[PDB]
């Protein structure tokens, strides 16, 4: 239901594209002056999509929500690409004492291209079959809730050793799906059954919901400043809620099968 | 232009007679009952067989027209052993062959390679070979989880008595796991990652793994000859991913040398 | 009560034997015909014998069954002989190629060992002293337990990875207990005291109701075909007869005590 | 010898005073500007401080390098000072967005206090016996050391794994390094004997020895810009110069105690 | 009211670690060689000693008139300075290898030694009205206890049978989990004051009462164990008691001041 | 070569003795430090069994391969009913040490049990000597490696658990070569249940070779720990000598290893 669809994926996304912008700048280094403009640019055009995606509704002309498509998807282009101009500045070394993770910076990058990407199948019809969904999107979010226990790990103070190492063991749990996730995606079409992919949502599940489960305390007790971490409370939130978008994903696609 | 040639004569001379062992290593999983397969798998054999022999007849001198013509029946055979591999997969994952031998991964691991084969050739029949950067990157990050499935199946099909040999292989199971991940984000972090310094650190990295693993089944592989070891692995299969794991670190050592 | 017990016990072994010159069968190669005959063979013999076994009941005459017992014992010291003689051909590679683990083989071996004394136990009336029993079954049984948890390990497709970690760790388990029940043995008698035997039983039987359930629950997976291995429906279910059994000898030890 | 150890420390310590305030002010968010300037302030102090320190010899006016010890004290407590106010606004999260790390920030101010206490000692004669140094400066530095570990894993883009996974090993090490260390300590002056000591320096300098060349083998990789990371190379300098240091006063009581 | 709690608090603490310092005269004295008389004599005095302080600790009431109380104090203190001399004087002869054959760890006498020096200061705080805030309290009991509890877990672990693996397993996990909350707490404690927030000071004794909670579960079934002979090891029954009584009191301290902080 | 797998009656009987009468004296002397000091029946039991295998040790050491096969064989066949007699002593003690008769005590069980162990393997030693029945090369090379393996894993955890556990880095150590031994002893196990089809000659070869490295490590690391108490350099409750006594025994173990591979 492509109106249906289309708002919740913006609605979403944009939020996610917006926030993103927040955090590579703060990353920047001071004299970093022209990212840093670039960055509020992204920040203010996404807080700005996302306020329209509000105000339009399930009734809302389905031409005038396919031009609200086509036109973000060239902003996801665009911050694309600035992520991609970071992580090269990053990665040839042109920013000493910089403060962004390149593994945080083509993480953001994925999911501005998910991003993008689901826009153009919205726009033409080409959603993806059942079988084919239940492996691409967890592949692709399974690698990202193995992203997201490192950068947690990462960020939380070394002191916070019980929380670094429930990271640790969270970040390997995942790594290890996601490379189930990898075997399954090549044994495809033939393993795209309907009991082997039925086991593969069961399995990631359980994990899911532990790490959702985790990152919600995580949020509430950096939020009440009751453990040490580097780690920005809406940092926090944002990874909990794409963990939560991931477990209602697998949901409803253990429903339709 | 003769450099075509030797080229096309390297890879064919390599992955034919690797493609003609899977064979033999399929058919050796297949139900005694199962003589349609079986009797497929010895085509497959009798066929790649063949066109390793006329590989080994052929010469750097040879007319590059009928190597070009020679890669692309090659080509087609990979095409239809991959086909092959893929329907015995197909038929493993629905249970339909209750009582067969062969890993479903590992049926999916020797169809990647059917794949690698005929897009090199491919490669070479359009004078499509990858830049510096892309090479090693595409080179690794589908070798590096060849080499992470191998040991896996050594790790398997050891006889769990051989506790320490069994470790061993599940160490190196863990190291290359570790690798492949690397490998993978890198290849996301293209091209802004294909930098000199990144990837000569990531091939030297990758080097010193690789000869480990090398000399592991090496030395595997004596001890099964000898049956020093117990296990259910053909002395074949031993030499087998000992042959990729040197082809492997040669590929490597060349890239090293190309950038360094 | 001599009559229960043997039919008890060959009711259950023999099927056991018959399935084992079964799962051979299918390690034997292709060309191994003299092999591959002779394991249907010894099939046919031991599916007849669970066949007499299910016709007789506790009212039999007592001196037919002691008769029945000879019978069978001699088929399980010829089949414990055919074992044995494919265990000298694997581990002097002559059948390259086979698919037996000589550990599955020396393992069935040790079973249908089991299978012979016991009979004999039961026509010698030569059967254990309760303190003398506990630890001897939990030896043999234990060892049973953490080689089966092997094969589930090494029978699994690699890609199976959280599968084969969890009977990876059951492996571990049993190690351990089998290493704690070999120092009983050591320390016996004088390690036979009640407590001492009873802690023993209660350690024992938390690990093998955990594997007990992981049996089961695999069974059904493999049976559903939901996950990705080369264990053979029937095989999956035989080891878990086989943890079956042993829980209930160790619940029966525990409450004669 | 009392000037010949003044200019040794100050010159040393000095240099790493300065280094902290240069990586204090990267974690600083950008409109934290008093901070910001506050910590260029130490920045200058510190280089001018340690301009002085290099510019005196051995052979100085020991009344002089007695003043320059009292002045370079004071220095010593005021980034201290200014060091654990920067721990009670993270600790109270007055700066969300700042990337400081707390444990660095408690890490550094450790360095301080003991950099003004040696000072101290220094001026007032009182420097250690070797067998009460041994287990101080090892109890100490062996806890430097192991912050560092995790320092550096945790500052390695997750996606270097080999490298983080060896940074862990290392921070393993120390941390239990550590807590022998710490046993010792409570078991002195009875665990005071010759022979216990030789063969805590040398369990102890084998991982140092090992680290110092994890070390140098990171800075080099991140000054070539081989590997990923948010690492300053001169965080990596650093840190290798500490490792450096504690390897030096290792092999300098190993030496004293034969 | 206020005489009333320092009578309490001076009772409650010699009632329980006057307990402590007899019986690690018992625990001392069953590990030293036979021919070791003078040190045995010793340990004999100490645990008649602390018999008599404990006897008369639990004689006395909240009812008791202060001054006497303070007295008792006073002497205890002495007592418990005494033991100290007595367990460092000790574990020297130990560490300079004078005693070989003797079966008290090292580690065990320093434990028992942190163990009376902290009885000896907790007296002179309540003699000399300079009991710990809240804040700092918190702190320096934490990270007291929570060395106490790891070294626990190592003599479980090494006092097992080695032939017990399960056990031997359990206790080691313990020991590498309480390594762990000590090293928080000394980076808590290094913090200080920054760290002596509310919030961080609240999460630290949560934190910590999960672990604390599941030991004291381990130490009692191990001891039940023990006295009923069902597992192999070289604990005598009383010490296992002893210990699970330190974990009780570690965990009486981190609910007291969950409550006050609360 | 030093004698330990000679066939030579005389030399294999004076080596064998030599060697366990030092063994079991010295389990006399660790067997009584455990002992409460009010248990005197026991504690003279001990002393009485060491004062034995101390005067057995002196006469196997004055005798030489010159001597009269006759007065050898009844001289096994007296140390081997000492020998019976230690072990009984030695169950004696576990089961009382098992039924918590004995509060406050310090001989682990598995001490005692594996002590018990080691005098019964010098038991049936001389009963092989005396009836002429020393076992052949493949039965030998299981047998010896099945009952050493179990010597050496039980050793770590002795070692394990006899250094002070404020002695991490060491501890760890001895904790890494007893999951070692536990893994090479059950390698010996289940090649032990699968023989004679396992005796083949590649087979023993590459089981000798395996269990050669992990034995001359422990063996290093024993001499190592060894030397470290005697300086007093670090912490335990280990006596010198039983440092010592368990360096020897691994020692043996390589050689009988070693002449093995040979042999083979
Ligand atoms: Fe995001
Ligand atoms: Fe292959
Ligand atoms: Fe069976
Ligand atoms: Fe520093
Ligand atoms: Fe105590
Ligand atoms: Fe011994
Ligand atoms: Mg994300
Ligand atoms: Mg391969
Ligand atoms: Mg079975
Ligand atoms: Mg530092
Ligand atoms: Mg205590
Ligand atoms: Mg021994």
């Amino acid at each position: 239901m492509f109106v249906e669809r289309s708002l919740n994926e913006i609605r979403f996304w944009s939020r996610i594209m917006k926030e993103h912008s927040f955090f590579l700048r703060l990353g920047f280094r001071c004299e970093d002056t022209q990212l840093i403009e670039e960055a509020n640019q992204f920040y203010r055009l996404f807080e700005h999509i996302e306020q329209i995606a509000h105000s339009y509704t399930n009734e809302t002309d389905p031409e005038q929500i396919k031009r609200f498509n086509a036109e973000v998807q060239q902003a996801a282009t665009n911050i694309w690409g600035f992520k991609r101009k970071i992580l090269g500045l990053i990665l040839t070394c042109k920013l000493p004492g910089q403060n962004n993770f390149p593994l945080l910076v083509d993480h953001t990058s994925r999911e501005a291209d998910y991003f993008r990407k689901r826009l153009i199948q919205l726009n033409e019809g080409k959603l993806d079959a059942l079988p084919d969904a239940i492996i691409k999107e967890n592949v692709f979010f399974l690698r990202i809730m193995a992203d997201h226990a490192k950068f947690i790990g990462h960020l939380l103070d070394p002191s916070e050793r019980k929380l670094v190492d429930t990271a640790r063991n969270f970040s390997n749990d995942f790594d290890e799906l996601m490379y189930q996730a990898i075997d399954l995606e090549s044994m495809k079409p033939q393993s795209q059954t309907a009991p082997l992919l039925d086991q593969f949502l069961d399995q990631n599940r359980v994990s899911v919901a532990s790490l959702r489960d985790f990152k919600k305390t995580a949020r509430d007790l950096i939020e009440q400043c009751k453990i040490k971490s580097i780690i920005h409370p809406l940092l926090a939130d944002h990874v909990f809620r794409e963990a939560d978008r991931f477990l209602e994903i697998i949901d409803m696609y253990d429903v339709h099968l």
